[PDB]
């Protein structure tokens, strides 16, 4: 139905979801020197199990290892949230070139990469899907992926590529603990937004965190390598997998820290 070539891509996504043109949508650029300073917000917290992970998953749109979450031991919690939020999956969005990739920018900059943190409100809601229609149902924690030295954490992850480069297909993905993929920092922005994929419904907590994570050109070459097409049909390499920013609309961003 949709996707991010040129006859499906995020420019035409408003055509058929109208949402699309909402008063919340994401991502957004970022102006630093207008985000507001907010003391009052809680310490986030990313407290995150060593294995809940089950698989990764090549699913035409990105790479995605999915999680356990029959309890709330993989959560997301503090900053804006008023409870815990659990882990539901884990995906990236990239370019085909260092200038671009990410979804959110910061002060007009983009990033070549962004991995989202897909959490659902699971004391509110009965499942994910559900969580995701409503405006409190789904906090994503946003992690910027900058090009550089390589992460040795990333390699368990972009070596398992090559068996998921097509789409459809999934290999189990035990014991691999996401906090590997967060900074040294918990800084962050945050405002409220939507699904940066249809349905685009405005049910986002966004939480964008001020630091990057690097990873060699090598392993981001890994996940240009990924393809959006099946074994059978013609290559078409999964790169640009990402929507533009999208109309503030006199929404707040808060800060976590100064600028
Ligand atoms: N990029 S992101 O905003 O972080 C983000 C967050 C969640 C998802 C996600 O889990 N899927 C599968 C379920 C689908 C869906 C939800 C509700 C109703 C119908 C279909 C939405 C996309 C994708 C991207
Ligand atoms: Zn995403």
């Amino acid at each position: 139905g949709w996707g991010y070539g040129q006859d499906d891509g995020p420019s035409h996504w408003h055509k058929l979801y109208p949402i699309a043109q909402g008063d919340r949508q994401s991502p957004i650029n970022i102006i630093s020197s207008q985000a507001v300073y907010s003391p009052s917000l809680q310490p986030l917290e990313l407290s995150y199990e060593a294995c809940m992970s089950l698989s990764i998953t090549n699913n035409g749109h990105s790479v995605q290892v999915d999680f356990n979450d029959s309890d709330d031991r993989t959560v997301v919690t503090g900053g804006p949230l008023e409870g815990p939020y659990r882990l539901k999956q884990f995906h990236f969005h990239w370019g085909k070139k260092h200038d671009v990739g990410s979804e959110h920018t910061v002060d007009g900059k983009s990033f070549p990469s962004e991995l989202h943190l897909v959490h659902w409100n699971a004391k509110k809601y009965s499942t994910f899907g559900e969580a995701a229609s409503a405006p409190d149902g789904l906090a994503v924690v946003g992690v910027f992926l900058e090009t550089g030295d390589e992460h040795p954490s990333m390699n368990r992850l972009t070596d398992a590529l090559y068996m998921v480069r097509f789409k459809g297909t999934k290999a189990q993905f035990s014991c691999f603990n996401p906090k590997s993929l967060l900074p040294a920092s918990r800084h962050y922005w945050t405002y409220p937004g939507s699904l940066t994929t249809p349905p685009l419904s405005e049910s986002v907590t966004w939480i964008v965190l001020r630091e990057p994570i690097s990873i060699s050109e090598r392993q981001m070459g890994k996940f240009r390598s990924l393809l959006f097409t099946s074994e059978d049909d013609e290559r078409i390499h999964m790169v640009n997998n990402f929507r533009p920013p999208q109309p503030l609309k006199g929404r707040v961003v808060k800060a976590s820290f100064r600028a």
